[PDB]
């Protein structure tokens, strides 16, 4: 959440709002293997 | 999701909404192989 409020006098008052909401889920799954021979 | 109101005053009320989706599938494949010798 972000707001910002500007106003300027010497009148031209300025409001402004945003929304910023994002997820990311993310899975990942491995497999190895190995043979050796001595 | 992010939404987004402003207004100015002395109106030009503006609203802006955004929508943003993604999705990366990834496919990791390798192989090693070594020899030794003494």
């Amino acid at each position: 959440f972000d707001d910002n409020r500007t106003a300027e006098s010497t009148d031209t008052n300025t409001i402004s709002r945003d929304k910023n909401t994002s997820e990311t889920v993310s899975e990942k799954t491995g497999t190895k293997d190995n043979t050796f021979d001595s």
